[PDB]
C-alpha cells in the first residue's frame, strides 16, 4: 500500500526508490 505507478501517485505525493509515495525523506526529497 503507498505503491507508485512506477514513478506516481496521486495528487500531492512525491515517489520513492522502490516505487512508494509519500512527502517524506526518501519519497519527495523532504
Ligand atoms: C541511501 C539509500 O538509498 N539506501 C538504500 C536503501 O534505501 C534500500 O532499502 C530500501 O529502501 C526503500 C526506499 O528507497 C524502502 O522502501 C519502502 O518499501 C516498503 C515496502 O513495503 C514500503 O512500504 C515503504 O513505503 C517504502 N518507503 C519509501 C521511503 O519508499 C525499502 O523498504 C528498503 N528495503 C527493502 C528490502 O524493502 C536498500 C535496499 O534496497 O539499498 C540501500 O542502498
Amino acid at each position: 500500500v503507498g505503491e507508485c505507478v512506477r514513478g506516481r501517485c496521486p495528487s500531492g505525493m512525491c515517489c520513492s526508490q522502490f516505487g512508494f509515495c509519500g512527502k517524506g525523506p526518501k519519497y519527495c526529497g523532504r
